[PDB]
C-alpha cells in the first residue's frame, strides 16, 4: 500500500494536514484528514500540476489536467486529473476531508505525488458556474494554503 | 528534460530554493541553487526517505539509502542515494550550490520526487569521522531546514 502526505501552509491562518492512501495500483485513492482556519462554506480543492512553491502558492501553476480536458466535479467524466470538487468548513473554519477517488492515482500517469494540493478562497463552481473562468478553475479565486505532496511512512 | 525544485524552510533563519534537471533518464542530476542563513562553512546536503513534514524536518525519517549502504561521499562507491556530500556558505552566510550526481535520479528506483532534501546544523564527515555515527549520518547534526522535491517547469 502507496501512502502520501501534504502539509497545507499559506500567507494567513489557514493550515492542515491532508493524507492520502491507495492499497492498488489500478483501486482508489483514500484522501482524508483535517484544514483550519477557513471561512465557514465550500472551498474548492485541488491537485495543481508543478510542486513548486518557490514564489507561493501561485508557482504550482495550473491545475493537474495531463488528459487536456475541461475542468469539472469529481464525479464528472470531463474533469481535469486534480479536479477533487470541494471540502466544507464548519462554523468554526474547521474543514474534515474524507474523499474517495479513481481518477488520481500515487503512481503512474495520473501520479499526484510530486505535485501540489491546494485549498482556495471559495467554492468550487464544478464548471457549472456560467462564464469562460468557471470552465478552467471553477471560479475557486486565490489559493489559501498549499503544499507538496510527498511520500509518507 | 524532467525538471524538479525544493523550497528550503525551518525553524530557524535557513531558507533556500533547489533545482533539479536531469535531460536524460539514465543521466546525471544537474543540481544548482543558492541557501541563506547558513553559518560560515561546510554543510551537510541530503535527501531523506519520506516528503513528510507534519512534523517539521524530523519526519522526513533517515537518509534516502534503498540499497542499505553504509553512508560515504558522492565520490564513494559505498553511499547511500542520497548521500549528495557538503554545501559550501561564504562569510555572508550564503552558499552557491552547483553539484552533478549520477546516483539520484527524477524516475526509477532512485527517484527523489516527493522525498525531502534537507540541509544540516554542522558539516558532512562523509564516512571518515573515524565514529559509527560517521557511517550512518556523516555526524551532520542538526536538520536546520527541508522541502519536498517536487516536479517542476
Amino acid at each position: 500500500a502507496t501512502k502520501a502526505v501534504c502539509v497545507l501552509k499559506g500567507d494567513g491562518p489557514v493550515q492542515g494536514i491532508i493524507n492520502f492512501e491507495q492499497k492498488e495500483s489500478n483501486g482508489p485513492v483514500k484522501v482524508w484528514g483535517s484544514i483550519k482556519g477557513l471561512t465557514e462554506g465550500l472551498h474548492g480543492f485541488h491537485v495543481h500540476e508543478f510542486g513548486d512553491n518557490t514564489a507561493g502558492c501561485t508557482s504550482a501553476g495550473p491545475h493537474f489536467n495531463p488528459l487536456s480536458r475541461k475542468h469539472g466535479g469529481p464525479k464528472d467524466e470531463e474533469r481535469h486529473v486534480g479536479d477533487l470538487g470541494n471540502v466544507t468548513a464548519d462554523k468554526d473554519g474547521v474543514a474534515d476531508v474524507s474523499i474517495e477517488d479513481s481518477v488520481i492515482s500515487l503512481s503512474g500517469d495520473h501520479c499526484i505525488i510530486g505535485r501540489t494540493l491546494v485549498v482556495h478562497e471559495k467554492a468550487d463552481d464544478l464548471g457549472k458556474g456560467g462564464n469562460e473562468e468557471s470552465t478552467k478553475t471553477g471560479n475557486a479565486g486565490s489559493r489559501l494554503a498549499c503544499g507538496v505532496i510527498g511520500i509518507a511512512q
